[PDB]
């Protein structure tokens, strides 16, 4: 399976294609206080394990000093939980990467890649999105086109033409995901974009084509 | 490694990037009577492996009745030999893709893709091109732009845009490759035309935004 998020001045775009816990795209939330969105490429097993143990620390934890999703002060701290959480899960498609991403109150909403270690990597300005997956499709249009400046609708359909697909976007500072969104091939409004998107490459390739090699 | 190929009305163009047995790129010629291309994106050891059985046949065979690279009396015939040797190099990375084509006098030239077993699919007007390797880089702005009717040129520079590189234009009927070309990330042409296509799809982007989703 093909996941990406971005990262962008006015929030946070997430989208992935596909028994709720297997689910590619999983939302935790706590209203007005914190919101994320952990994103998968791996296996339906692998998938389950990292949200389980997310999970069983959310519900059944009595060591207050053991950060989880709902403790974590920053953003960091809350990556750090999801990566000893993909580390931990390698005991219970296997060796794919994750997209973790969200806002907590008091800081700017922020994007991160998992690796199967439990190490991480975070979006910045330069570099505003991650792809997982066997193929990361569109890779070379993304890292021409995507900028940190899009507007989140924009970033969405930018996103939605490197692929059903579970898209949610999140506007920073609301601190909750209402603008969700399972778009299919039978689309017509995707399939109009799809089309526009050939007519235009076409164009594209015949202008830059007096250009030699 | 990556590779890709195009068959169109005018021709055929190849291109691979990159100890003359392991090139990606691998080159027969009997003047004005035969030429052929075969692309790997293979281990070393493969390469040198399907080359090797080739060269074998060409170079040792006692018995008239086996076919080889210069005793095919067309480009299937043809094929099918370089699919005897893709599978019996198994014998001797390792599960990749290779790309055969080229010309015999009497007959159109044409364009092949190799799978392990040694059968294989040929390029049609629908579909007129190939590509081979671990990323198949690309494959969505290949797929909504190239045609059959393009010049080798702009097939060459739509093909170039998808990943040194070796690249070899043959003109139809011809039956040699002159048009032979090594192009480095260094070239001036080719960050010239890489800078204008990123441009051109700000651009294309920036029209097709106009329709929602
Ligand atoms: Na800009
Ligand atoms: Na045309």
């Amino acid at each position: 399976t093909y996941a990406v998020a971005f990262r962008l001045e006015r929030g946070l775009v997430f989208a992935a294609d596909t028994i709720a816990q297997y689910k590619k795209l999983q939302l935790w939330r706590q209203p007005g206080e914190r919101v994320f969105v952990l994103l998968s490429a791996g296996n339906l097993a692998a998938t389950q394990a990292v949200v389980s143990l997310i999970n069983e620390h959310l519900s059944q934890e009595t060591d207050d000093e053991v950060t989880t999703l709902f403790t974590a002060p920053n953003m960091y701290r809350a990556a750090r939980v999801v990566g000893d959480a993909v580390r931990e899960a390698r005991s219970i498609g296997f060796n794919t990467n994750f997209i973790f991403g969200g806002q907590i109150k008091g800081e700017r909403p922020r994007l991160f890649q998992i690796y199967p270690e439990g190490n991480f990597i975070e979006a910045t300005d330069d570099t505003p999105f991650f792809q997982i997956g066997e193929h990361k499709y569109g890779k070379p249009i993304l890292d021409r086109v995507a900028r940190s400046d899009m507007r989140l609708g924009e970033a969405a359909k930018l996103m939605l033409l490197s692929f059903p697909i579970d898209l949610v976007i999140y506007e920073r500072d609301t601190f909750d995901v209402t603008r969700e969104k399972r778009i299919s091939a039978d689309d017509e409004y995707f399939r109009n974009l799809s089309n526009a998107w050939s007519d235009a490459l076409r164009q594209a390739f015949s202008k830059i084509e007096e250009f030699d090699v």
